[PDB]
């Protein structure tokens, strides 16, 4: 039915079969001024920061990031499948909510722009994507199945998956940096140095959080410690829908990991690539710390 479909286009992005049904319900979207979205290209470490500000707007309280798995806590905008909907569990959610989605900007509800929404955009590089993003095929029985690694770079490489080109989705929501409230992070910086990335945040929401409240946050954050956490690691998800013995949702968590899938050949014609559409950036990604 929608399980291992092929991806059907939605105002020409390619999109997961089961969520581009029914869209104008996405389009007509009712945000409120306090809603924080949280923003990514798939596999970006939405889950990652999704906790993160839960823990902040909760003054790092972790009873109260208990409440719910993470589903409820944090849903996903675009998501539909029989699971109440993204939209359906934020109707049901208190403010401020925090919304996560991976939509390209020019497919974000309007209303957002509109309410003057808050808004954290988390960018990852490009090679570590592409590996997390092609063993999350393998899990996720939403997608369509990979094929190879060496089929599936070439499809992440011209923009023929799930959301569409990196490339298109990381410069088209900069340009909207000048023009909005929109925090910009990058999933090397929180690995590197979770504090002072934490910080941002803090600052970025207006909160005020003191420096043990802060280590608490680091430490429930880490990934040793999120991925053994069944409210977050995704393993509260039917098996049909994501099946972990393929590939753990809390798969590796650590930049430079692409570097044990990409061959020398691979990653010299990626990075051509790379510089064609993104020479004239001023985006310089880490792809290692
Ligand atoms: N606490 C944490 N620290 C670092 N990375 C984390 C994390 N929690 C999740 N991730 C990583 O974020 C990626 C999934 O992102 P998203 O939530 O946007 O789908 C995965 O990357 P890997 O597949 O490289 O392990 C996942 O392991
Ligand atoms: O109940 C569910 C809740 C969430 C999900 C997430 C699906 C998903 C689909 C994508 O194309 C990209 C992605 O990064 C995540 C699926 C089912």
């Amino acid at each position: 039915d929608i399980l291992r479909k092929d991806l059907k286009l939605v105002h020409g992005y390619p999109m997961t079969c089961a969520f581009a049904s029914n869209w104008e319900k996405i389009e007509q979207f009712h945000s409120r001024p306090d809603d924080i979205v949280i923003a990514t290209y798939p596999k970006s470490g939405t889950t990652w920061v999704s906790e993160i500000i839960d823990m902040i707007l909760n003054d790092g309280d972790i009873e109260k990031c208990k409440r719910g798995f993470i589903t409820e806590k944090v849903p996903m905008l675009e998501m539909t499948l029989g699971r109440t909907s993204g939209i359906e569990q934020l109707e049901k959610n208190p403010s401020p909510r925090i919304v996560k989605t991976h939509l390209p900007t020019d497919l974000l509800p309007k209303s957002f722009w509109e309410n003057n929404c808050k808004m954290i955009y988390l960018a990852r590089n490009a090679k570590d994507v592409s590996v997390s993003y092609y063993h999350f095929d393998l899990m996720n029985n939403l997608q369509p199945f990979p094929g190879t690694w060496e089929e599936y770079l070439e499809k992440f490489l011209t923009g023929k998956v799930a959301y569409g080109s990196w490339f298109t989705h990381v410069k088209n929501w900069w340009k909207k940096k000048e023009e909005h409230p929109i925090l910009f992070l990058y999933y090397e910086d929180m690995k590197e140095n979770p504090k002072e990335e934490i910080k941002k945040i803090i600052r970025f929401l207006e909160k005020n959080l003191n420096d043990e409240i802060l280590d608490r946050i680091i430490h429930h954050t880490s990934f040793e410690v999120m991925k053994d956490n069944p409210l977050v690691n995704y393993t509260h998800l039917p098996t049909t829908v994501m099946d972990h013995s393929k590939s753990p949702f809390m798969r590796k968590g650590t930049a430079g990991d692409w570097k044990n899938y990409f061959t020398v050949a691979q990653n010299e014609k990626f990075d051509a690539i790379y510089e064609t559409e993104m020479s004239k950036t001023a985006l310089q990604f880490r792809t290692e710390i």
